[PDB]
């Protein structure tokens, strides 16, 4: 996989985000991840350390996967970086997110997600407390 230039347009929740990418605006969607909804217990936590993360990034960058880019709801599918820091990681490793929605084909972080959650789990950190 390869890293693409994206802009942010506007911090949405803990796992969506509006950036413009090839001078369109988007809604992304996190692959392989899910923070709870905002009305939800960790929800406004998750979209609070989205929106920080993003909002001070001087470079926001874009990761498809092998597969679908795009879910039916028109959503970018991809894995977002932060100064070179993937924010869907960085959310599971904070407890901030469940790893989930794993689909054939487009996981190819699989692994390196699971291993952050499993130490979230063992801190005991947000969701796992
Ligand atoms: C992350 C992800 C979500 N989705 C779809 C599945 C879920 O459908 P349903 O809406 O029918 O439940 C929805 C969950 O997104 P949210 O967690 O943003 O609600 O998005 C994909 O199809 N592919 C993906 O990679
Ligand atoms: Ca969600």
């Amino acid at each position: 996989l390869h890293k693409e230039p994206a802009t942010l347009i506007k911090a949405i929740d803990g796992d969506t985000v509006k950036t413009m990418y090839k001078g369109q605006p988007m809604t992304f969607r996190l692959l392989l991840v899910d923070t709870p909804e905002f009305n939800e217990k960790y929800g406004p936590e998750a979209s609070a350390f989205t929106k920080k993360m993003v909002e001070n990034a001087k470079k926001i960058e874009v990761e498809f996967d092998k597969g679908q880019r795009t879910d039916k709801y028109g959503r970018g599918l991809a894995y977002k970086y932060a100064d070179g820091k993937m924010v869907n990681e960085a959310l599971v490793r904070q407890g901030l997110a469940k790893v989930a929605y794993v689909y054939k084909g487009n996981n190819t972080h699989e692994q390196l997600l699971r291993k952050a959650e499993a130490q979230a789990k063992k801190e005991k950190l947000n969701i796992w407390s």
